[PDB]
């Protein structure tokens, strides 16, 4: 079925956990063996949510390689991101090396540090242009150049220098402050406002290596952003837009990371955000609202 009618239709009938359960049902099963070896238990922030084996991302490092990150690669649309929790108190060295060995531009982040009065991720950039940060595990240095917040969002430009080989790049941030503690959000404006600024930035296109998403557990609002994405740039692509099926979609990514998608509220918001950002992309858009 197309997307708009067939989300009128579970709307009116009510069915959106249904619909959510059979996801889960079908969603692919592969080994995450290397998660659950001992020496990685205080890599992992939840003993549930874990890279599979054939998609995780390797630190080039010969001591231990592992993070919980995943590739997931696009071959129609012809996009990846990495997807990865919120970094670790013994993992913010890691996730920068990261960003470094797999030549990032972008890092978008769709968490608070603190939320539901709970840590859910380390303060792991600096918050004052004067106090850089060293991570000396992984011989990187972190220095804040620019921040721009605004009212949904906050952009800032940082730069990583390789203490090894003093070489140094630029990485921008892209940081959403407003996801409610509880629930999504009650419009998708803002959201598709900020995937938008993102893309605009580059961080999403191939002369980079692949954006890092991450929220708290990685598969929740990143499934999110990376689902819009995805099922946008199809909507151009193809000949007929209303082939394009957010279910398979979906369940394409999950062969990539387990548990896109946690809620069948979550599901509706991504149906959501996908209806109202294909009405903005045009036919029925003007030239203008690029500028919108
Ligand atoms: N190309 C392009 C494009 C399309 C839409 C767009 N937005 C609509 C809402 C504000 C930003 C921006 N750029």
């Amino acid at each position: 079925m197309e997307m708009e009618k067939e989300f009128e239709q579970i709307d009116k009938s009510g069915s959106w956990a249904a619909i959510y359960q059979d996801i889960r049902h079908e969603a692919s099963d592969f080994p995450s063996r290397v998660a659950k070896l001992p020496k990685n238990k205080n890599r992992n922030r939840y003993r549930d949510v874990s890279p599979f084996d054939h998609s995780r991302i390797k630190l080039h490092q010969e001591d231990n390689d592992y993070i919980n990150a995943s590739l997931i690669k696009m071959e129609e649309a012809q996009r990846s991101y990495i997807l990865t929790q919120g970094p670790l108190p013994n993992t913010v060295g890691h996730f920068w090396e990261m960003v470094w060995e797999q030549k990032s531009r972008g890092v978008v982040m769709l968490n608070r540090v603190m939320e539901k009065g709970s840590l859910k991720c380390a303060q792991y950039w600096p918050q004052k242009e004067e106090k850089e940060m060293i991570f000396e595990d992984t011989n990187l240095k972190l220095t804040l150049i620019s921040e721009d917040i605004k009212s949904y969002y906050t952009v800032r430009q940082l730069e990583l220098e390789n203490l090894t080989t003093q070489e140094t790049r630029e990485i921008l941030h892209f940081h959403y402050t407003t996801w409610p503690d509880f629930g999504v959000p009650e419009s998708p404006a803002s959201f598709l406002n900020f995937l938008f600024k993102v893309r605009e930035s580059g961080s999403l296109s191939p002369e980079h290596g692949p954006v890092v998403v991450h929220c708290s557990a990685g598969i929740g609002r990143s499934g999110t952003f990376c689902l819009a994405d995805t099922c946008l740039l199809l909507m151009d692509k193809r000949k007929d837009p209303s082939s394009v099926d957010i279910k398979k979609v979906l369940l394409e990514m999950r062969k990539f990371r387990m548990g896109l998608i946690q809620t069948a509220d979550q599901l509706r918001f991504s149906y959501l955000a996908v209806i109202e950002g294909a009405k903005f992309i045009m036919g029925d858009s003007s030239v203008q609202d690029q500028w919108k």
